[PDB]
């Protein structure tokens, strides 16, 4: 219900600092007027009025945001002095919503990408509407803080955002990826964001910092130009060797002439990186004497980097990140092949590399997968796909005919789990069990039970079961982005026990391998989830974990070990995964001492798990 911006904002005492000066700096040169334009919980509208402004005005868009920012203001015996507006700041009207237009906006609708929170659009109405004249004292004339910005790129090698964006591989556990399927991710999604202080494997800067354009929020006319403004084609000269895998991009915020926030990638900042991915080049390597040459425009609210292309000295598929990350991920597709082969073979050796009768193999993978053209590789087998986009149902067509197939040996089960043919039954069938979110898939169990009679005598769901494994850790990190840690961090303001209401119990979407946290423990199996054999699945259980090391306990992160056989299983934590992690955040963070048995209760239901201390 909250984004994780709140807590981590909220958090970063030095940036709370900066806002509170600048704000102050403004009233007492005698802007007493406020209006704060994307206000959360209302911390910049309180900095306001406690720095003498005598009318704040704060507008949020989430019901929820502006319902906290509420309880907030009135802890804080400000209710009086600020008028809180559940509105976009483009439907705020004077006199019905503000009664005079205001001598300052202070705004924090901001992202990675700078533009992707609509500013320009608000304060082009802002300047408009709601903001007196700009100066041609203070109390007389419109000023915005943030003043300006300057954006700053930076083309990479980083192998981690490749893995997410490009196929990287023509040949995947003994099938050919033909030429004429070209894979494009979605940011062919104009960026992702990245805490690339901290991305898995790093990255490597190519070309030196090169300023991508300014922005003057004190200036309508420039505003307003951005909407039809050429494109500016730049070209930026290579420093090093290395693979061309993405533009990063960050920005400078000057508050005013004493004041500027850098979301520069660091360790010591909480900031993250706008990440403009490379692809559909023949190639990506560059060196010293070229030149990454790319189209920068903000027409349409996003920040657009287009054209990107290195000037020296044919069906497209779109896949997901997570699909284009399957693809790329080796040991999951010969784990497969592997434990495949060994099913098929322990049934009918003879039809392994009736005549008439295959081995059926059935894939419910969510998305797209390859899995059906590994297993039609193996042997007499007839392979199912359960894509459904006609675009995967084509690459899938391109991919069998260059893997020798005979035209619709791959059929599309779409186009219910139920026999393959009337009197016949599957060898294989293939389920789903983890989201990407790093949780286990909704339903899963059911999915199981059915799928368990529609199986010949000896054949196999992939996975048989699935161990959970978790980590003590103190992470100082996931406990910030969780929870606002006091008062001290707010400058005094009383905000966290109303935002902390909001603590959600697990984090999804986790790089666990980037992640800065101290281990207390080894890894320890949680929980066994048995698709073959439902009575082996932990109901409600204790684990007693042995405490390796003294820390303050915060986090319990959690990945999966998915057993194909006894022998072949896949880590949902591997290098290569497509799969993310999530971890336990502790409401209260525990002191544990090396030597101690700390004891989990486990509870799970479903597709649904509970883990606490006891
Ligand atoms: C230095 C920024 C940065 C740099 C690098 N990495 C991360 C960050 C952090 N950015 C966090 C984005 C937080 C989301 S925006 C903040 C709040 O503003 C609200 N809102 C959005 C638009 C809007 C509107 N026109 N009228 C009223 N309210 C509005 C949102 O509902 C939200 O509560």
């Amino acid at each position: 219900l909250v984004e994780r911006w709140h807590f981590i904002m909220l958090n970063d005492t030095k940036r709370n600092t900066i806002y509170n000066a600048a704000i102050q700096k403004a009233v007492c040169l005698g802007s007493k007027s406020v209006l704060d334009i994307g206000a959360g919980t209302g911390i910049l509208s309180m900095f306001a009025k406690k720095a003498g402004a005598h009318s704040v005005y704060a507008c949020e868009l989430s019901k929820t945001m502006y319902e906290l920012a509420c309880d907030v203001v009135a802890a804080n015996k400000m209710e009086a002095g600020i008028k809180l507006l559940h509105t976009k700041s483009l439907d705020i009207e004077i006199p019905k919503h503000i009664p005079e237009r205001v001598s300052l906006v202070v705004t924090e609708t901001v992202d990675a990408g700078l533009f992707g929170e609509g500013i320009v659009e608000s304060l082009i109405h802002a300047w408009e509407h709601l903001l007196l004249q700009p100066k041609t004292n203070c109390e007389k004339y419109g000023k915005v803080i943030p003043a300006s910005a300057v954006i700053f790129g930076m083309a990479v090698e980083c192998a981690e955002i490749r893995r997410h964006h490009r196929v990287g591989i023509k040949d995947i556990a003994g099938i050919h990826l033909p030429t004429n399927v070209k894979f494009q991710s979605p940011a062919y999604e104009p960026y992702t964001t990245e805490k690339m202080s901290r991305v898995p494997g790093g990255y490597l800067a190519l070309t030196e910092c090169f300023e991508i354009m300014t922005v003057d929020f004190n200036n309508l006319q420039e505003l307003k130009s951005l909407a039809t403004k050429k494109p500016d084609k730049i070209g930026i000269p290579v420093i090093k060797e290395g693979i061309l895998d993405a533009i990063m991009v960050w920005f400078v915020l000057q508050l005013d002439d004493e004041h500027s926030l850098s979301t520069s990638p660091s360790e010591e900042t909480c900031w993250e990186q706008a990440v403009y991915p490379v692809q559909d080049l023949a190639d990506y390597w560059i060196k010293p004497g070229d030149h990454v040459m790319m189209e920068v425009s903000c027409q349409d609210c996003y920040l657009r980097i287009q054209s990107i292309s290195v000037l020296g000295l044919e069906q497209t598929c779109i896949l997901e990140s997570t699909e284009i990350a399957l693809l790329n991920n080796i040991p999951y597709h010969e784990g497969f092949k592997m434990a495949m082969s060994k099913v098929l073979s322990s049934l009918t050796p003879e039809k392994l590399y009736n005549i008439l009768e295959p081995f059926y193999v059935l894939d419910v993978s969510e998305g797209f997968s390859v899995l059906p053209v590994i297993a039609g590789t193996l042997g007499q087998v007839k392979p199912y796909s359960s894509v459904e986009k006609d675009q995967h149902r084509i690459a899938l067509d391109l991919i069998s005919e260059a893997n020798h197939f005979p035209k619709e040996t791959l059929e599309f089960w779409l186009r219910m789990l139920q026999r393959p043919k009337s009197d016949k039954l599957w060898s294989i069938i293939i389920l789903d069990v983890i989201e990407p979110s790093g949780l286990i898939q909704q339903e899963i169990m059911e999915k199981a039970a059915i799928s368990r009679c529609l199986l010949q005598s000896g054949g196999k769901i992939f996975p048989q079961y699935v161990l959970m494994f978790g980590l003590l850790v103190e992470s100082q990190t996931l406990l910030e982005e969780n929870a606002v840690q006091g008062t001290e961090r707010t400058l005094g303001l009383n905000i966290a026990p109303f935002i902390n209401q909001f603590q959600v119990p697990i984090r999804v979407f986790l790089d666990l391998s980037s992640l800065p946290c101290i281990p207390l423990s080894k890894p320890v199996e949680l929980l066994r989830l048995d698709l073959m054999t439902p009575y082996l699945n932990t109901s409600n259980r204790e684990v007693k974990v042995y405490v390796c090391k003294s820390g303050r306990l915060t986090a319990i992160p959690f990945w999966y070990h998915m057993y194909l056989d006894e022998e072949i299983r896949l880590d949902t934590s591997s290098e290569a995964s497509h799969w993310k992690q999530a971890a336990v955040v502790l409401d209260n963070p525990i002191q544990v001492e090396m030597g101690e048995e700390l004891v989990l209760s486990i509870q799970h239901h479903k597709s649904n798990v509970s883990i606490t201390v006891k």
